[PDB]
């Protein structure tokens, strides 16, 4: 689980939103598995504008955070789940490091700020929806 908090909007996995985050809907996107919500409250976080490949995320499998070589954003197979049919999911970097279910929703951050959030694993990969094209998070 794990969300990001900018300006008045929370991001979570779209297959992990509450029934608020529904009646609260700003935008979703399957392909990508992202949702984001409308809030009250002014978030916490800032979102990276940059090209980085290194970063740190937290694991929450392992109560830990990592540090981790990305690849770009990128359309990659995912097999299918309970949540969702086998497809091709859109703006992911994959990483090698631990994750297992539960682990979603953990932040990926780079020295800018927020990059994205873990969406995918298995095998000793991690995979990270990116957020740093979504420009009107900040505005
Ligand atoms: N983005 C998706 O389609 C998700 C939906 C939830 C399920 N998806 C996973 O990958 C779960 C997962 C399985 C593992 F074996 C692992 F090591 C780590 C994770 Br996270 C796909
Ligand atoms: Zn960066």
């Amino acid at each position: 689980s794990g969300a990001i908090y900018v300006g008045n909007y929370r991001v979570v996995n779209r297959h992990l939103a509450t029934h608020n985050d529904w009646a609260n809907l700003v935008w979703e996107d399957s392909s990508r598995d992202l949702l984001v919500s409308s809030t009250t409250a002014q978030g916490c976080d800032t979102i990276a504008r940059c090209d980085c490949q290194t970063g740190v995320y937290y694991c929450s499998s392992r109560r830990k955070h990592y540090p981790v070589s990305f690849s770009k954003p990128s359309l990659i197979f995912v097999e299918a789940s309970e949540y969702y049919p086998a497809r091709y999911q859109s703006h992911l970097m994959l990483a090698v490091g631990h994750s297992e279910p539960g682990d979603c929703g953990g932040i990926l951050r780079c020295q800018h700020g927020v990059v994205g959030i873990v969406s995918t694993g298995g095998n000793g990969l991690v995979g990270f929806a990116d957020v740093r094209d979504l420009l009107w998070l900040d505005e």
